[PDB]
């Protein structure tokens, strides 16, 4: 005998799965009570999420909106849609010059799609290192030669570097390893580089070595879209973006590419048209992905209107200026920071002149509610031990933080540095050794207390602290 | 200035966003008012759409559970181990034999992650064509040459085929195409298959030409979970499946792979063990994906919770009995099934003896608000059947006598078609002067609607719904 | 101080080098001395030696004629020229419709070559499976998936096979494989198989799956040249061939593809020519080779003047003649042949039936001076030897010249089953029988007896070191 | 009716076939009438040219000695014993630490059986880029992108380069290249390069980043066999080489490889041992070639023996000291030699200072009976007109010249380029233009009746000048 329909299928979570509505609540408490510094994470609305969990997450969508391969998409073609307009407005592109497909489940299918679209296996890629700022996707392997990313599998990868010592990308030396290498492709974007990206430099080498150009602008997109930041579409054939990060929607990615005729080259004929938008969504479907996740399409047409608002702008002035804030409260006291300082949403903390890896940091700052990533770092060579600690604004920024809330997470951060040395010292520099310094340790305890005592100070979207299982 | 949190943050979606709103209430309504066949669609459950709904969609969470690339992981990490160890629940597997990823973002990404685990750019692979009813990711080109699936631009497939006078998976050429070719991977499941599959034969095949062997359980692998179909564990190195067809859950992937000391084999050394829980999570990530979607993570735990339950298994033999009840009642009226009938949750019929393209049925059912699809068969492009599942209309607690009822909707859809066929001709330019302002079309769009209407619908409260009407 | 010129750069060859000059005069006796059935070797023409060893060696010529990237090459050029023109003459082949590159440098290369001018690294491409007949150099995997050939490592091969029951290709499954893997390119031509080939039925597969057609025609090409087999210039698209198997001549490869106006097709545009010439004179050179070998250029184009006269005509005549004669030899002894007969020059005997592994029989046959190899035959150590007619041939051998060699191939055998059932079929056991045995040193004794009395070409036997 | 064995078969090449024996004879005079510069070039002894026109062309061999698959090997085998045994003993190596296949059909096919007998598809490799002084199989494509060797298609390749200013390898971007890209093998030995290697350094850049490091002396190998320059088994895992140029034998190759211990690194195991045999041997046959040219094996046999006396010795410092003493002549002249010099048997001349294609100089040197090659020098980009030639030593030291010998070379060189200039000046560097100045020049006429002047003072290899066909 079945279960009625109303005893499996209406019954909310809270009865279904006690344990993991315990879990959900554990972990909103989580988010609303500590300070949330991963510079990829965001909070998203209530609207977002209403869209996100919904009826949409039922159905199968294969094929692009009036070309299908199911019927019932009557309204899910709606919604895809006005996704993609939305989209092409919350980047102000013309929908003459540009194209864009929804349906990447994430930034990294969005971005193996793009690759997939443009290249054949085997063809060449030339990325930002990871160890100078950029993405896993963009090409990454590590310095002894491993493969780590299938972006280095499936493509040849030729990473470019920053300066060692300004940190600021060598274009020079990009230029020279791209007229050498000659990629297909080339990468810009990053996920820990603090400052902005010279694109029309980008396509000047593009050009001259005879590249694609991509800029990855998943991290800043939501600075882009609030025209913050330098606008990759004026110079790259094609941007890929997550959604979740400082654009504040749901996890998804998104592929723009251009349409209409080319510009003006030397060698190229007359009335050359893009021919783009054909692969890109043959390689999202039917080439890599399946059906569309549809709730994610429709969160995201939500999160590409917000992005669109008055009030989204402010939002993005207010992130940067958040994260510069917090950059020279860290300066101030020492702290060695990757070119000195931010010019977006995050800031890459060196630890090493402090003879301090990044899972340390990471560590004890969890122990204290306050969420960080170690980060790799110029010329490091542990991913799980860095030598840095990549600090963001956007979530917090979303919680209403303004600059001299900014620096006091710049205290806090300076307190539990200087606590995580401290234990060090004392304990020492073996992590077993270093984790016996994070039992019943009073100050641990103080910063954690004042920490929480804070976060509890600011509103949180995407649910009601009013209604949470667990209060304070 | 910035919004309040309380204006863009807490306000609910029919007010922040009224046209995407609607468009939802819109769907909802669509979904309750039809008869919803296709044979990868369900309705799941709103305890599953609550935690997809989540500020679980906030957390990076790159890594396993206590190894992680971020902090703030406590219970991400708890939420995951219990999804996984749910899994290898609703799956009747030894934790010490088994291990299972619960990372990928769907169906395709998790094929493609536990192929890029075991195999290096174009190894072989076989698995089922297609037009037998193979899935996409199972190395599909086409019979021009030309390359569809990404399994089939990284990796090298030749495709296996049913016996062309069957619609049997044809297990001798299965055998000699594999010691010809060599696949490094054989994999089998599908898509449209209506029968079982032999598994043990498939292990024969796979020892005989030194292939490892997957099962894309991902249409099945509700039936699997409540034993009413043979399990592919007894006898695939890897399983993989998707959670949002017959197990009902969200849209997401699984990787299932062997752990432990492997079976006596001549050459392997003693007490050697399986190694693919490294390569298949390496894989997963950082190798393809990136941050998991813990909102899928979290819904899934909730999915494979319920579909441990007796009445997920009395949902399960309910979705099969009510498969045979449909093709029996297409079967009496003299349609031809592939096959002639159906061991799992779908039914391929063959529209051949009729004269009529899937696409043909495929339009004129969504008319009348009954979604099938299209679907190749063995030999054909331009399909010659269509598919029809079980799943979805089963969920919304419809048994045999209904889903005659659905045969007999069809019955009248596909006699539609002909009479349409017949007066305005084979050429679909010509065809398409049936569908306008025929009366009988609307006749039988209301008749499925009045039907379809009545049943319970999981997932939200039809009192609460904008559009009753 | 330097050598005088003449005392290191011209004294002979006997004088500088008195080792190598003694190894070669014992090969040459080693030569006349035996039965030679190796069915890719021959015996070539004393003037095509004269043009091989020769200062043409000394030259760098890459490019074309009339375009290299050397200077000097005013006579390299019409040698080449020549030898070219000459290959499309002695293959009855329109230069209009027909090109050639004679720079491979052998028949590995010029395969290899080819592959690579039209097709990408990981393309499709099928050919006759090795153990159906098939060479190397037309793909070859292992059962555990090891890619043994170049062309399975750089390219994607599957082999098409035999019919089990006929030992003939299987013309249906090859069809069937062809649309089921949709190769780039389908390979004919063999090393081991005794039948001609239907390129007719080969080049509708072709069309069938949109594949190119190239036959591998370096066994039969001297039978080619003499019209005595079918032509695949009829309906491949490239043919390759060595230059030293049937045809005579140096080692050396040929790349022959078409030019011109393509034959009507469906979807085609009207006058549409054929591209593959730029794409395979790139592929030999720059891609893959560099300097030609112009003593093999100069070598070969003697070898096809030669091949293009009546007496070779008659050569390739006989040499089928010959391998018939003998396969009916053999086969009324009651030995099994695959096929049961041959087309060609060469016969694959089936040592199945016998209870024999081909490499018994090669080492007995090899200690008594005759000279075949153990070959895989379909279905199996391989289980048969191949057995050819050209070299004997050129020796001035007839039929019952061929039948007296299916004679000692008989005593071979027979004493091959006799020390099996003596020692063992073990090789560790089977060796032992090999050792002071009387009968093998008397068979061995009147092989020599036989052979020795034959002419010899390529060198003059009353000048060699060794006579007896 | 057949013919006769005696007819065919023992008829003399001048009876058989009077066009192709009218051609060698027409080539034998060109090759003793002239002054013949190609540095790649040289003259072989009758008693190589005897062993290669010999029964030795009947025999299929395949496999190694002792390991064959035909039977009928007993001297083939004593013959390519013979000639590895020699090739060791040529280089001065020992048995238990190097061993040598001998069966590659020339200096292309044993680079390409060397690198897949070691590379999987695609891996990477780094050589000495083309204008550099690089050979085509060290990874050759062109600065446009296009790849031009098979090394390109099947392997990733990305070159190193000599400096742009001095000419010399620039070890600094290889060792900072090679961390980069991280390459599977680095090849050294060039086709133009007119200096030393420090293959020490090479050994260190290589084991900095892990690779194999091979080298290919194809140009040097007789140099190296007289030990008057740097020896690459010192350093290299595997050496390469061509036997035609300078080591004066038949055209042919070989791959040398190390066997037994490896010498001690850290992270290796103990007892490590060398695996390069089995893989070297199996990439020559089965892989990639067919039957041996055992006719070739028995000349390079012979040219083994030959190279392994004191006379070759001898002959190798004087191609040295010839060369020299041409780059001399020529630099006092005011010409542009690039790196002002050279430590081998060549001279590599840019010719851009004077305005000039080494096309042109190419082809009026031809018309002088001058034998040149144009030749790419760093930073152009025609291959069919480059912007410079090269000039070699070697074959005109085998027909006995010496420096003085080489100083009226470079005079009549001086003369060639001077004449080129003159023929420029008056009808333009159009080449259609230029070729009209070609005709009836008297200068032309007196300059190549002096080159067959000075050329027919010298003895001849290979052949008797008195028994040639066409005399003076
Ligand atoms: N500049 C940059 N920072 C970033 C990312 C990035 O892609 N680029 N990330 C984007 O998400 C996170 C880091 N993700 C990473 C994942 C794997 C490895 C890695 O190298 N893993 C090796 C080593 C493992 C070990 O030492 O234990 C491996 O998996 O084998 C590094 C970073 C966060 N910060
Ligand atoms: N430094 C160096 N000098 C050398 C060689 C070498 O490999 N390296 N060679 C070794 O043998 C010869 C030159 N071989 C070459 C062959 C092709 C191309 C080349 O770039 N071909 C292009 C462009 C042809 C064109 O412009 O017409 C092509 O084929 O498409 C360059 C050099 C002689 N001198
Ligand atoms: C056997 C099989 N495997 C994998 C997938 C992929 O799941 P995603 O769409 O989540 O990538 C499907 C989807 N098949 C959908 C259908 O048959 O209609 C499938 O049928
Ligand atoms: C620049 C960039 N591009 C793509 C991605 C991939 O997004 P998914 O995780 O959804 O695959 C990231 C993730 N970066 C996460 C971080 O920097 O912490 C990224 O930083
Ligand atoms: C360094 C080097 N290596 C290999 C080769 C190839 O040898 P083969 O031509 O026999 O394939 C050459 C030829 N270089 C000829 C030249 O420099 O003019 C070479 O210079
Ligand atoms: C059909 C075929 N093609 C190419 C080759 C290669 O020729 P080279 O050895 O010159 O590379 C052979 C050699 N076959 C040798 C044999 O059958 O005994 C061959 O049989």
């Amino acid at each position: 005998h079945m279960d009625p329909v109303s005893v499996w299928g209406n019954t909310p979570l809270a009865t279904v799965d006690p344990e993991i509505h315990d879990l959900i609540e554990k972990e909103k408490r989580r988010q609303c009570r500590g300070i949330e510094l991963i510079a990829s994470e965001n909070f998203t609305s209530f609207a977002v999420i209403e869209a996100l969990g919904s009826a949409l997450t039922n159905k199968y969508s294969e094929g692009m909106p009036g070309n299908r391969y199911y019927g019932g998409n009557e309204y899910i073609d709606q919604i895809e849609n006005l996704c993609r307009s939305r989209a092409l407005q919350a980047f102000h592109l013309d929908a003459q010059s540009w194209g864009v497909n929804v349906q990447p489940y994430s930034g990294s299918p969005a971005n193996f799609a793009a690759y997939t679209a443009v290249l054949n296996p085997h063809d060449r890629i030339m990325g930002l290192d990871l160890r100078s700022g950029g993405h896993l996707t963009h090409g990454y392997y590590t310095s002894g030669g491993k493969k780590i990313s299938a972006t280095s599998i499936y493509f040849e990868s030729l990473p470019y570097k920053v300066n060692s010592t300004t940190g600021y990308i060598d274009y020079d030396r990009l230029e020279e390893k791209a007229l050498d290498f000659r990629p297909k492709l080339i990468i810009c974007g990053g996920s820990a580089y603090p400052r902005d990206w010279d694109y029309k430099r980008f396509r000047e080498v593009a050009d001259k070595c005879g590249a694609l150009l991509l800029c990855d602008m998943a991290h800043t997109s939501g600075l882009v879209a609030a025209q913050e930041v330098n606008s990759p579409f004026e110079y790259c054939d094609i941007v890929t973006t997550t959604t979740h990060k400082s654009l504040r929607g749901p996890r998804a990615g998104m592929i723009f590419y251009r349409k209409g005729p080319k510009p003006p080259k030397k060698g190229q004929p007359e009335n050359a048209v893009y021919d783009f938008e054909d692969k890109i969504n043959f390689a999202v479907f039917p080439s890599l992905q399946g059906g569309p996740h549809n709730h994610q399409i429709g969160a995201l047409a939500v999160a590409l209107k917000q992005a669109a608002s008055p009030g989204f702008k402010a939002y993005a002035k207010q992130v940067k200026a958040n994260a510069v804030a917090l950059g020279k409260y860290l300066m101030g006291k020492g702290y060695s920071l990757v070119t000195g300082g931010t010019e977006n949403h995050l800031v890459l903390w060196d630890l090493r002149p402090l003879g301090l890896t990044g899972n340390k940091v990471e560590k004890l700052c969890d122990l204290c509610n306050i969420t960080v990533n170690k980060n790799a770092v110029f010329g490091d060579s542990s991913a799980l031990a860095p030598g840095g600690v990549r600090i963001g604004a956007p979530a917090m920024t979303s919680r209403g933080l303004v600059e001299k809330d900014f620096e006091q997470i710049g205290e806090f951060l300076h307190r539990a540095v200087t606590l995580t040395l401290e234990i060090q010292k004392e304990h020492g520099k073996l992590l077993k050794d270093f984790n016996k310094g994070l039992v019943n340790n009073k100050a641990i305890e103080d910063l954690k207390a004042d920490v929480e005592k804070f976060s509890a100070l600011f509103d949180m979207p995407g649910f009601l602290v009013s209604e949470m299982k667990y209060k304070d």
